[PDB]
């Protein structure tokens, strides 16, 4: 018989997202590699490291060790618990009732000792199914850890690709600011220019030269994450990350079934595991409502002479049966039912919050991801029509057609419009990596 | 007598804030429901739901609940623990003292057992003074997060009304863009014009478009943000969230006396009563330096053959009167003591640093809600002057009397000064929740 | 005897920082107050009021009391533990084995009660070894805490002279641009100019003004942390901070020799000491598959008459040694040993993070302050260039050979490129605080004789 109540898997229902019949996805496949589609060896390289360099990943394995471990000694609860004893009561004094001389008085034992609690009610099947469940949810815990862990890697990999390509795209305005520097100076030293001129070209060369060492400053912050996430000092990075093009995916995202989010997800998975044991914690606390049977044991040797024992004539055996039953005590014991059952709600609860951020994520992915294409449709476009203005306004400029000031503030908008689209090339990449984040992509899926 | 020392609320002064003798503040009352000001019925409807739906305050109710059931546990220590029993020791082999021949043996016991500590110092009445003090400390933890949770909601909303008057002002600024992009193609194509200027009209064009689906995703995320906090799936959201103007707040804000927000903010309270608590276990500790006077009891029945159990002739009782004391062991006694001390100063400059961040929460509220208005004064005449320069510029453009650059700086301005003035009368809404955050409005007892 | 594995300290190579052998950087000596070489008072008084008033750091300590007083009950179970008793048993009933008569029953003891349990295989030398390097972890917590405390405040003092050295920059040119304004009237007036540039004048006036009193926003934001950092109430702030410059070193930065920031910081040595915990923990689950010998005992009195209680004939005494094994429950202390190797893992695993992130923020605020030191320099030639266009653009603009929109561009570029410049000034301060915080600069690691 096991008391309290049985633990069933709550039934929410599937995610639901709209967004996800459309053009920019494919649900028909859900690609668990997700990070292999970006066609990039040395990304791929990078997670393989990690998943056996990473020490938060080694924390979370060795506490799915230490959790499987608590569960292995609950188990043995089942069964009864037989130790080993050598003991003596020895002294010397009266024995009231039995008479008033001080006496002395000797007692040896040896043998085994047995302790079982017979689990009429199920208190210790339910500790069981508690530490099981915790188990599962430690289990969990890590897989969620790989997850959050791939996700933060490939995500940094972008930040680093977009640090080197600004930095690309810094240094290449930098260059036709330098063209444009030199011409204001040809025309002022050949008498048709103005000082004015030189010194707007000064500062905006200066501008732009600023932006070159804070982008290789966040290109090196970015490889020192990489190298943490990868179990690696800084200095010993065994991976080249040379500049190369951020990384596209062409195809429509393998994304499934959006349905299957929050059963693919181990966040969900571990939430629920803790909730499951929660509610095997209150089994264990109403258990304590009804008696607890156990039968004590001892089978060895009793004797009032240490000569005697290991001998026939010392050989013992004893039987303790015991029930009790917390009677009058029962306010208490109804006191640590209302604590379990107070756990169990928050566990509940708290489950829910999970599955509602995990939506919340998904959304937002989603949402994101579609605005963030459309985004960039604008800016490409604006990129376009910024160069091709800036090269016309540096034609005029030269023939004498048009004041400085035009020419700066082309340029001005060239490296804008540039960067901005850079930015959003990059806003891209990490709105891929928090879709996949978010279906719970990357651990076995 | 209650050994120990007896806990006293520290005498802890007043909030001033000088700044509210200013007249955007009215101290002659306080509005507790503070979000209503704003005149929403829609936000009014949100917080409502929220604290019917929100899974982190189901959290903190079910360990208030849990606080409570150790508290109940704790006070029945207050009486003798009369709890049950039925049990035997059955066996055979030399019985010490009495035989050396191996003999049967048999006892049997059915009755009550009673354990009762007397409580002469009070080791008992200062655990229940501490048990009691942790459930008002959950009690407040639980209104603290009803009043970071309404802020949370209320400032969401506001970013959300946000996102949706930039949108609605790069849309109005979008229409000025294409119209003048359209002027720049109809005075190139009449032989007046220049592809130059067409160009830079554009790019600018496409800059604006790139604005409105950012804004977009960020209106969005706060819908999800919103549909999280009232406990909702994002797809199930039933409030209607389209576009509505930012709530304002034309009445001088009742902020009431600044010198209550130290008693009105529940973070204060629950530190002091976690000081409240830790206090009393110093009492605890103090106990054990003295002795424990206990009284055991058994009453029922007890015999050598199963067969009297039940009958006169096997009737039981025992008294167990007992007073230990520490003796050699006073040094472990007095390092717990220490602990307990320790952990006690603790809680009082933890119960300090609460209202230190309290009062840096509620001045920094104050210095940002005038700076606010102030810079709000500000950005609506940039707005007005850019808007009449814009108008002005593009008559001029349209007439032959300005270049275009004129025209597409100003068209620049407009939309740098609208977007700015809408950001700042955001950040002023958001101020208005971080003084009433500060204060410890919203909140049930 | 001593039982499972003797802990080592794992043997952790020193940092390798190769941009710290160039100019910017003294490796020969490392300031421990590396805030005093800014020679500012104001920030020193700061600082030594920190150190006595803020609030969390005496949390952090007293923890490490409770930690203390944790460890000193543990190492009293290395003794026996002698307690005293008087009680008494009362009843009427059966006495099983003797008779089948209720007969009356009392008994009388007062005396010493002795528990002990003999250290053979060194679990309670292993739970003390435990404990008392949880207590040096706790001490190392504090320091961890005093030294990001005290980069914190340095951090925000430089953020507030940053707001008030912006303010300054913003009100400065603000009064460039009254001057311009006034100018475009007069042209206007006088017939030769155009309501275009006044209201284009207007506009960037009005801007300007806007961001003063969100720089004052900043300011007294600042001015609150540092308040709380103190332990100060908002309005109570003992030091005066109306505006200075923001601080700076001219000397090459004493940063000593980078191998050895692993040794200083105390985070690191918590962790290290949380490892040494673990291991020790180890022991005392190892030690449970040995045998445990106890001795309890009782001296005083024993009698069936409450008179005789004190007397020689009520003189009392026993011994009770017993020795206990697992024997077939031997699988949980199975399961418990290997629960406690995999914590030990955990805390080696754990150990070595926090020397990776420590690597990696050594390692980031040497690139970033190098990068910011280069970056100044062009900011720098950016304002000088722009200062001068906008003189020049003004002379033009009065001369009627230029539209207003030249001068206006040029203003807003004086006034960016000023800002810009004072805002890198402030990282620079601040990429000091990350080179010092990350080197585990602001406590004394050779008090205690280090240990
Ligand atoms: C008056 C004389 C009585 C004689 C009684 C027999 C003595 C018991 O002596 C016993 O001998 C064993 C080996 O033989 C040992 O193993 C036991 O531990 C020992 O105590
Ligand atoms: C208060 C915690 C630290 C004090 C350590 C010394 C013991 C203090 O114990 C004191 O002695 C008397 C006992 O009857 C009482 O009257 C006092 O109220 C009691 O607290
Ligand atoms: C009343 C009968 C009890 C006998 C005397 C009690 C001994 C109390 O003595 C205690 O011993 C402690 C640790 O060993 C010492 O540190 C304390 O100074 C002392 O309080
Ligand atoms: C683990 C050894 C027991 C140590 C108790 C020592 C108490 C002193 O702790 C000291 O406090 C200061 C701030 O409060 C820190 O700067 C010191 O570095 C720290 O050692
Ligand atoms: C809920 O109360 C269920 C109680 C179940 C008792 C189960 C006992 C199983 C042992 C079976 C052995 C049969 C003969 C073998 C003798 C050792
Ligand atoms: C759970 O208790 C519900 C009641 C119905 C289940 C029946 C199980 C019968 C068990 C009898 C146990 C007595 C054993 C005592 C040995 C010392
Ligand atoms: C100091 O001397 C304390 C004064 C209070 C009396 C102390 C004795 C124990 C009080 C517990 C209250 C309920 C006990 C009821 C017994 C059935
Ligand atoms: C391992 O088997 C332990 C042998 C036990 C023998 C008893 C030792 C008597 C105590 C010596 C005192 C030394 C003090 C050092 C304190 C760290
Ligand atoms: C310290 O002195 C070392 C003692 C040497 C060991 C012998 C003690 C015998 C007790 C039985 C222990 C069995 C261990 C089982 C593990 C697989
Ligand atoms: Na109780
Ligand atoms: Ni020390
Ligand atoms: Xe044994
Ligand atoms: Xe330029
Ligand atoms: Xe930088
Ligand atoms: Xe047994
Ligand atoms: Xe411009
Ligand atoms: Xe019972
Ligand atoms: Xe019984
Ligand atoms: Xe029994
Ligand atoms: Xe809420
Ligand atoms: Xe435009
Ligand atoms: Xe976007
Ligand atoms: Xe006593
Ligand atoms: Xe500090
Ligand atoms: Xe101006
Ligand atoms: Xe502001
Ligand atoms: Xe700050
Ligand atoms: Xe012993």
């Amino acid at each position: 018989c096991t008391v309290g109540p049985d633990y069933r898997t709550p039934d929410t229902a599937a995610a639901k997202i709209d967004a996800t019949a459309s053009k920019p996805y494919d649900r028909s496949r859900f690609e668990s590699l997700w990070w292999k589609q970006f066609d990039d060896p040395t990304l791929n390289q990078l997670v393989e490291q990690s998943l056996s360099g990473n020490r938060d990943l080694r924390v979370a394995f060795a506490r799915l060790r230490a959790a499987r471990a608590l569960r292995d000694d609950v188990a043995n609860d089942r069964f009864p618990v037989v130790t080993s004893r050598a003991s003596a009561d020895i002294g010397k004094g009266q024995q009231p009732g039995v008479t008033e001389d001080r006496v002395n008085s000797e007692r040896y034992d040896l043998g085994l000792d047995s302790a079982w609690e017979l689990d009429l009610f199920g208190r210790i099947r339910r500790q069981l199914e508690s530490s099981d469940a915790l188990s599962e949810a430690a289990e969990a815990d890590l897989q969620q850890l790989q997850v959050s862990l791939i996700a933060e890697l490939v995500d940094a990999y972008g930040q680093l690709r977009g640090a080197q390509l600004r930095e690309k795209i810094a240094l290449s305005n930098l260059e036709n600011q330098k063209e444009s520097r030199q011409l204001t100076e040809q025309l002022r030293d050949a008498g048709v220019g103005a000082e004015l001129d030189v010194l707007r070209a000064d500062a905006r060369l200066a501008a732009t030269a600023a932006s070159v060492p804070q982008l290789q400053a966040e290109a090196e912050r970015a490889r020192h994450r990489i190298a943490t996430l990868l179990g690696q000092r800084p200095e010993e990075l065994t991976v080249d990350l040379s500049p190369r093009d951020l990384p596209a995916i062409t195809k429509a995202l393998p994304i499934g079934d959006p349905g299957e989010l929050l059963r693919r997800r181990p966040d969900i998975r571990a939430a629920e595991r803790r909730l499951a044991a929660s509610t095997a914690d209150v089994g264990v606390a109403t258990a304590d409502l009804f008696p607890r049977v156990s039968l004590s044991g001892f089978l060895g040797f009793t004797a009032g002479r240490g000569s005697q024992i290991g001998s026939s004539a010392a050989r013992a055996w004893s039987v303790g049966p015991s029930i009790s039953w917390a009677a009058f005590d029962l306010g208490s014991v109804r006191a640590r039912l209302r604590g379990a059952k107070a756990d169990a709600d928050a566990a509940l609860a708290s489950y829910e919050q999970q599955v509602l951020l995990a939506l919340e994520e998904s959304a937002n992915a989603f949402s994101d991801y579609g605005k963030r294409q459309e985004r960039l449709v604008s800016l490409v476009r604006q990129s376009e029509a910024s160069r091709a203005a800036a090269q016309q306004a540096a034609i005029r400029y030269r023939e004498g057609t048009t004041d400085f000031l035009v020419l700066l503030d082309a340029e001005r908008e060239q490296l804008s419009a540039e960067d901005a689209q850079a930015q959003a090339e990059v806003e891209l990449y990490r709105g891929i990596v928090a879709i996949y984040r978010s279906l719970g992509g990357g651990w076995q899926p």
